[PDB]
């Protein structure tokens, strides 16, 4: 079966104002590229080419202007709007017609991942034709997230959204893989006490039926925090340190399309031309003649 | 016949950065990118406010003017009056005086680059000296590692500025001209007579050289105890953010908070500052504005 | 066969003076722990418990004072001196009696690694009873390192030390696994034109006999640069960002010993006592009651 | 009978940090850790040199005194005279005056913490005012986020300092006393009469309060345009390193280069500075010392 992707790049309220007064958090850069390149690249690494970008009404033209229809990168991009930030599970209602009868994956527009064999980690989750897959990651501050509790055998037995007394330090990350049941589960959700349609309620519905795979994303992966001005700075410095050490980019969509064979050398060469005078286009030109393992 | 019985107006040039920082700047102008906790343009705006300037023209691209207007409005909230103009093509810094000719009128002026960040002690007093000069031009020179990127000032043995060179391959000194410029009423006429350089730009260094040739350029040293932060590259932008974060988290005080500067200048009163804090009350920025109302800061 | 480890933590000349005037680079911290904890942890992750620490004559008492005989961490540590910085291959002459008839691994005392399944990456190299194994890593500045050239099939065909015209961007990292032949190869080395016994000559001797395994260390791993004041800062910020995000430490030797079962819960509890009032001892105490996957 | 016909001596307290930063500090004292490109102790040493102080006592643990001596020697290379003393047990900051009693003799003094870093414009002049006071004590107050970690100064409505509290749970202000202290000849006698606090330390705040009670404490504000960098935690040490790196790489000038300060004070001449550059000539620090010989820096 085909798997379609959704990037939810909705409003971060007023929490980062005045920095985000003028423009959505996900159109701002982490080091050298727009924040949205990172979760987009995550979906591309999972082999997903048909992708819905959900943003605020005000910033959808900007996401559209930035990414186009995706055909330059061998993708098929569509756009939709989330009028009010009334919960992550709204993605599946907004995206119901887009998803149709296919499998799906949701990624949050402000989620950054780095590490070895992430392609294989996503490949495994994407291969499951039934059930849902999520990733749990050990964090200092689990109370900010959906929290997973495990029994002594290591089986996931409960999920709580932003608990006052977290049962573990394992947070659910902002990457979710779903089968054909998710739209119908989302359509039956009721708003929580904080007035949102909760993705954790979606995940708990799968858990109750024994159909939730909780994979550990180990400590050798970085799931970088973009929630505060402080953590934003850290993410930028993290990406800068890797890129300047390696001479290789993290989450370059043009590169990922080229390595997936979704575009050819001639198309990559055309994409390198507009930015030929700066580091990004120079990088793209170098991809045409260097073997990188 | 004219009658006498002067005001200084400000201009912020915030016209993006072409393709130099793409793809980071594909969706939005460089000068709306945050430096740590606030939009880049807050920093040079705060610099003009610290110079006592209340009437300011923001020059930006046609595409992003509405975003600057959304952010800053007409300035009345901060005791300012802000006007807006567009720069359809990036034809050089000195074009600010042609675009802003009607805005300037017969007044003195100051131009600041929308990506210039300054920090340090007695900066208010450093600006005061330049602002109080009613004739000629005033610029600031700062020692940098890479003067070849800038307008460079050469000094004689007595410390007098004797030449200015734009991006010399072999700089005569390490003293770069910073992106803050004070001018008298001669500047619009000087700017009108400029020809484009080989790189296709109306050059601010040519304006400054015109004042130098008339013996009316003051070059003040901005000493090494001030920070003039680099926003030219993705690397330097990260450094700028880290620098501001380090200071603010150490001190519990903000750098370039326009609400604060307006309040300290008595351009807005306590009642007004309280109203500005209300929308941001659930975040650290609003809580800071609230703390300002009761705390004495020296 | 048993595999023994060597950490070469010798002099970095005058290149980082005056910062390193008073004390060796490898006794200074990267964020929250002495630099030497990082390569030590790397050897421990490879399952190596018997380890020789080689330092300058002046700083050996300090390494000795810091780490002891290793019995507190379930290790067997020994110490030796490198009087002059006359090449990395001197490790095998200095360490000849220590190595005896066993397999060996050498790590540089200023080499920091991070990433997922690094234990498995080292396990594979450590399992080889014959030949040598090294890791190649794509870098911006290969001219600083031993550089590997590959043919079109991806086979390593040459190695050059600090070439003026590097044949690729793949640098050999500072972790080397050797069979029982390395001492004898090292004993036959002649000094290079720069007056050093070159580890690259050791590696080329294995390459010539078709006995060098060059594994790619992929871009999902971080091999952090400690060669300059600038890169030192970056390494610290990199480790800080991971540790403060996760609430888990990178290269905590006490933790690695505890997870290898080289020390028990009662021994870890004793190790947590001296530093109980600071973050490091608090971390160690938390390890006794938390399951980390 | 004594005869009259004053000199100020300096003390740097560099006695480690107990176990607080272990295991990072197991092998070496905190004050020998680099901040970016130079040992931590260069920063407060440079601060005393900027105050015009040439005769300085370094107090350290018995274990690390040889390392400080290896680094700094007798000071003659930099136009200083350095002496050394040991602090066998960490019994409080004010113990510096008992350990250093013979060193101080009948002179004025200044005490700086070996982990205190300062940066900013006219810092030389800020120190000058304090140094020139021949009687009483002078300290500096700085606005911080976390005054509960420090000696805290309370001010009346006229801006006069009226109380000092060590680590108050409910601070009266956000003004912390920095780790730089200027004293007259009364300090050794004040220090001799101190009793240990509940935490088992001879407290500098008690010394300062004694001067306050005699009406002889000057509290000068170190304004928000100066950086007083935090070295208390692993996090803050990284921030300090990043802050210095950002300034030095922007300016092509160093912060707290003792060779430079000695040269600018005319305590060493060009010939001597050339000799100091020779050992470090293949690295950036030696190349910097060389550049100093030909370049005019304002
Ligand atoms: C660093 N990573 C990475 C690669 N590894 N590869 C190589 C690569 C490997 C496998 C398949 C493809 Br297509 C491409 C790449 O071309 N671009 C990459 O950015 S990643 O898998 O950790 C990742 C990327 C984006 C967002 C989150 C994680
Ligand atoms: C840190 N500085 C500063 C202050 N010093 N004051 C206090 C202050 C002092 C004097 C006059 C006024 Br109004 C307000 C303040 O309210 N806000 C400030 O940000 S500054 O002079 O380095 C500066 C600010 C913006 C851009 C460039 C430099
Ligand atoms: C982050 N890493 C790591 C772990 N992964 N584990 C868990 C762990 C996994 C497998 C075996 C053991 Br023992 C312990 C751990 O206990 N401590 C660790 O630091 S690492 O493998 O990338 C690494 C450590 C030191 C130096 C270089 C790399
Ligand atoms: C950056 N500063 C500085 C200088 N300003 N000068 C120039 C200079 C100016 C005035 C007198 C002398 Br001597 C030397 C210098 O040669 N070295 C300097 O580091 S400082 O005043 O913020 C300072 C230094 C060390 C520790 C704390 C603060
Ligand atoms: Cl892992
Ligand atoms: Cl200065
Ligand atoms: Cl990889
Ligand atoms: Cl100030």
């Amino acid at each position: 079966m085909k798997r379609k992707g959704i990037i939810l790049a909705g409003g971060s309220g007023t929490r980062l104002h005045p920095a985000t007064l003028a423009i959505s958090k996900q159109l701002l850069p982490v080091y050298d590229k727009p924040m949205i390149y990172y979760p987009l690249s995550t979906l591309m690494l999972a082999g997903i080419r048909e992708i819905l970008i959900i943003s605020t009404p005000q910033d959808t033209p900007r996401f559209q202007q930035l990414l186009g229809d995706g055909s330059n990168w061998g993708l098929d991009l569509q756009y939709a709007v989330q009028p009010s930030p009334d919960g992550l599970a709204q993605a599946f209602l907004i995206g119901e017609s887009f998803i149709g009868n296919d499998l799906s994956a949701l990624v949050l527009g402000d989620n950054l991942y780095y590490g070895h064999d992430f392609h294989e980690l996503l490949g495994s989750a994407s291969q499951r034709q039934t059930g849902a897959s999520v990733f749990a990651y050990h964090v200092l501050d689990p109370e900010r997230y959906g929290v997973v509790e495990f029994d002594q055998g290591g089986k996931a037995i409960s999920l709580e959204e932003k608990p006052l007394e977290p049962k573990s330090n394992y947070a659910v990350t902002g990457l979710y893989f779903y089968d054909q049941q998710v739209v119908d589960i989302a359509r039956d959700l009721k708003p929580s006490p904080r007035g949102e349609l909760e993705i954790t309620d979606v995940n708990r519905a799968y858990l109750e039926r024994g159909q939730l795979s909780v994979e550990i994303m180990g400590r050798g992966y970085a799931w970088l925090d973009t929630g505060t001005h402080d953590s934003l700075l850290e993410a930028g410095q993290f990406i800068a340190t890797l890129e300047n050490r390696q001479g290789l980019k993290v989450a370059c969509p043009e590169e990922i399309a080229y390595r997936q064979k979704w575009i050819d050398a001639a198309q990559l060469e055309k994409l390198a031309a507009p930015l030929a005078k700066n580091g990004y286009g120079q990088y793209l030109k170098r991809l045409l003649t260097e073997t990188v393992y």
